[PDB]
């Protein structure tokens, strides 16, 4: 059993397990039923913008994804994060395809760790994924293109996206995500993102997440369960 | 009329006027009657480290003090500051003495402002507080001393605080602290700070401050009143 | 008489006062006459970033401009500038047109400066310069547009340049890009540009450059002098 | 054979392979015969703090290293490390004893990268190095001790260091120090480290160092070879 937690950006409404009827942002603490959700205008073919946000002393847990066209979705949820994750772990970024798909690129992705000058403090920028990225950790059908974007789902030579797929990149250094003697732990994430579809009801969406160190897929997590949990509890 | 936002480090209880019986921290949004409140343990003579956090997204206002023998107090205040603040600020540090005195020394001050690659961003840190700091606007009692540290209040040849002062710092560059196109407006703020009396019941405190460009200090604005308010109200 | 070092992106080659005939990237260490040089390809219409560095510890000072599809110039100068500059300083950029013209557009600008975690140190970034830009003292012909660009000298309601144009931008705070209790100075700035004319031989160029805090625009300094000296000396 | 750059603070003169004779700082390019150095005035039982500095477009790599009362050394040498290391490395600290002996204790250790805002970057920053460091790998005696620094040689309960140690500590995550598509690669390191011998002539020296990936220690290394190297070459 992983512990996650994880901000998702689902294009895909599964409204027996809780999805509101639209596609969505939410925040995912150890279940796909996410504790809080919004909106989402996704935009086809067009690159947008996650931006993650948490602090130990608010502890509020906070994200919005947008596009250039302004368009922009938030939500907010309440929790320790200090209750929830173990100390160390590791960041990802993860995605699928079901029964209908999309391209799920990753073109940049960026993370903040701050524990507090005497701050232990983690921060990468990836703004170019070359063939063989050192220092992450690919898993299931992730790989990295010759455009130098992270391809989170089987895309063909062609371009055009595939179904059932799954995909996750996680960065290969640990996350000292809090420690005990600290009065402040924070983070922050940044990521754009290409979703791309013929389908005019894509599937199923792209996360951040955090997770314990030795943490790979769940089996039986593709489609709906975002390649993060096992089940839909 | 200044519009003001502040975080407090307030020293002596003025219950009065709405203090809690104890020395506390505090959120003030356009009033000295804090928001929101916490009991703080003031520890004479040492060195805290005070760190304010803000984030546009959750609309949560975070600030912790401690020192370093670990004890630390916590108040938090959900509140949009964008329907607060202008556009443009100058940020700032101000503090009092009234019947009862202490030393109000800042050893050091740093604040980062966050508009979000097109990001605007500001960033300072100052250890150092030479004596003509040319990116700091003192006002009233404040000055630099020979150590390199900045004396909200005035302090005497020996070192003894002195009451009935009042001192503040801004830094010298307006801060945008929001702009119509951003999608995420955050900022941080650290300072360390001395507070020192021989007083068995030290006053008044230390604020770390937002404000209009053009903001003086309120008539009226000594001991209780921490050098941002006119009046009570 | 102000003192000014200065990073030059030269487009006119005025070869009496020591140009090479081509376009070309300069260091100015008080003097027009750049102390070193370097072949410039500039690229009509397309946007370009210029990098400076330098470091306190190696005592040199480096800069690279470069275009989206590749080409880049390169010039590096061995300088101690704690030789050169006043303690306090303020830093900004130029531009100018003379008989031949060109848009000096800045579309964004960065700045560090740090001095050594006891570190002073000052940082911003800015992507979207607003009509009212609080934290920028423009000089001369320097106004901001309705796209959040910076035009560093006159371009008319058409978009079509101006000749015998100067203009400057300087950041309101000033900075400590030195102080006596430093063991490492050192700063790095980047800006991004438009430089576009319809003249087959565009001028006069676009400059990043620090100098005394009170410094204003020299007399006689428009055309190959880059608003930054009173001659050619 | 492992390739190896590293500045390294050597607290022994084996004169015998190119050493000056005394205490100094040196830059290692492939080989412990340093390319350049300079005399160091090493301080018994007193907190040091050790600055690296490079920079792709100047070619120049620059180290300081200072105590609290200001005594520094300063070294340079022209070198472009893109002509030497490989794409991807690790960035360690390592350190020996031999005959003579002193603590080799870090006690911070920060390092940043930066690829250039389409900008790959890598930060990190350790003030507390706890009993499991997960993102740390220890090679040799290295250990962390119960005051949260690290101890790159042994170490008695005592507290009193032993000779004949060697021991590394290298960040877990590669670095990618270049890559073909950057116009600037720089990186800067900083840590501050103790350095306590009973001996009036302590040994061997402590160093921060970049090296391929699958780097270990190197037999024939301890002493004057600092870790780094198989003979003295
Ligand atoms: C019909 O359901 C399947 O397809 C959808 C959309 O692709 C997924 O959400 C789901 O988990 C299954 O894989
Ligand atoms: C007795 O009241 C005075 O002194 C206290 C403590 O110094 C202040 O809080 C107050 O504003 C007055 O100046
Ligand atoms: C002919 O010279 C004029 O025009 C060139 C190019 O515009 C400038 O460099 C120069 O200073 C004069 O203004
Ligand atoms: C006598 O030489 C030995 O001791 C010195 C100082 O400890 C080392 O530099 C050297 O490599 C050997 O180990
Ligand atoms: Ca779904
Ligand atoms: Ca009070
Ligand atoms: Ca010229
Ligand atoms: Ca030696
Ligand atoms: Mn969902
Ligand atoms: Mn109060
Ligand atoms: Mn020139
Ligand atoms: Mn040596």
């Amino acid at each position: 059993s992983d512990t996650i937690v994880a901000v998702e950006l689902d294009t895909y409404p599964n409204t027996d397990i809780g999805d509101p009827n639209y596609p969505h942002i939410g925040i995912d603490i150890k279940s796909i039923r996410s504790k809080k959700t919004a909106r989402w205008n996704m935009q086809n073919g067009k690159v947008g913008t996650a931006h993650i946000i948490y602090n130990s002393v608010g502890k509020r847990l906070s994200a919005i994804v947008s596009y250039p066209n302004g368009d922009s979705a938030t939500v907010s949820y309440d929790v320790d994060l200090d209750n929830v994750l173990p100390e160390w772990v590791r960041v990802g970024l993860s995605a699928s395809t079901g029964l209908y798909k999309e391209t799920n690129t990753i073109l940049s992705w960026s993370f903040t760790s701050k524990l507090k000058a005497e701050t232990n403090a983690l921060h990468f920028t990836l703004n170019q994924f070359t063939k063989d990225q050192k220092d992450l950790i690919l898993q299931g059908d992730a790989t990295t293109d010759s455009d130098g974007n992270l391809q989170l789902t089987r895309v063909s030579s062609n371009g055009t996206p595939q179904g059932n797929s799954v995909g996750r990149a996680l960065f290969y250094a640990p996350v000292h995500i809090w420690e005990s003697s600290a009065v402040v732990a924070s983070f922050d994430a940044t990521f754009t993102f290409l979703i791309k579809s013929p389908d005019s009801d894509p599937a199923d969406g792209i996360t951040f997440f955090i997770s314990n160190m030795d943490s790979t897929l769940p089996r039986g997590s593709t489609g709906m369960l975002l390649g993060l949990f096992p089940d839909a509890n």
